[PDB]
């Protein structure tokens, strides 16, 4: 009753997610077979990319040469300044980049983090946890309530489906700073 990450990984999420996240990974010389927990947590926040777009155009996920092109693309039509480090979408409403976080730490830790890497005026962030609670600049959480409380509820999905396989424990405990 210790199961394998790995097939959890395969068995309940998405194969366009799994086949992303496996590329994400190839790409950084990191081994799906290996890296379990954060073949899982790169899942996951595909995932959340994913539901939070349904307005919105995805970055995350591309090839990082046509993320890129899409990115140069969007900043040459609008005003906006070019992000340092390619986030995970584009709001065409509030008109401006936003990176999405999902931790299984605190928080105030890792938005924190990512504000300080992506050292930004104009691009949004938005992050979930496991746990229901969230954070997003200045208080401005861009979807409405049953859409954030959709996205916190299969968050809660995995995290039970994670503990019916012994995973949960590890999982939740191997996340370190970027
Ligand atoms: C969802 C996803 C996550 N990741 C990893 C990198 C980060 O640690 C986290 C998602 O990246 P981000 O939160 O910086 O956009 O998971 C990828 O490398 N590629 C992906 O497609
Ligand atoms: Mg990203």
């Amino acid at each position: 009753p210790l199961g394998s990450m790995e097939d959890f990984v395969r068995q309940c999420f998405n194969p366009m997610i799994v086949e992303l996240a496996e590329k994400a990974m190839k790409e950084y010389g990191e081994d799906p077979k290996i890296e379990t927990n954060k073949f899982a947590a790169i899942c996951t926040h595909l995932e959340v990319c994913f539901m939070y777009s349904d307005r919105f155009e995805i970055i995350e996920g591309r090839d990082r040469t046509m993320a890129w092109t899409v990115v140069n693309s969007i900043c040459n039509t609008t005003g906006v300044e070019k992000p340092k480090f390619l986030p995970d979408l584009y709001d065409y409403k509030e008109n401006r980049f936003i990176e999405i976080g999902v931790t299984r730490r605190e928080v105030h830790t890792y938005y924190l983090e990512k504000a300080n890497k992506i050292k930004s005026e104009k691009t949004h962030i938005h992050i979930f946890s496991f746990t229901g609670e969230e954070m997003a600049t200045k208080a401005d959480y861009t979807l409405d309530e049953e859409s954030r409380a959709r996205i916190k509820t299969r968050l809660f999905t995995i995290r039970q489906e994670m503990a019916s396989r012994g995973l949960w424990d590890s999982f939740r405990q191997s996340e370190r700073g970027e």
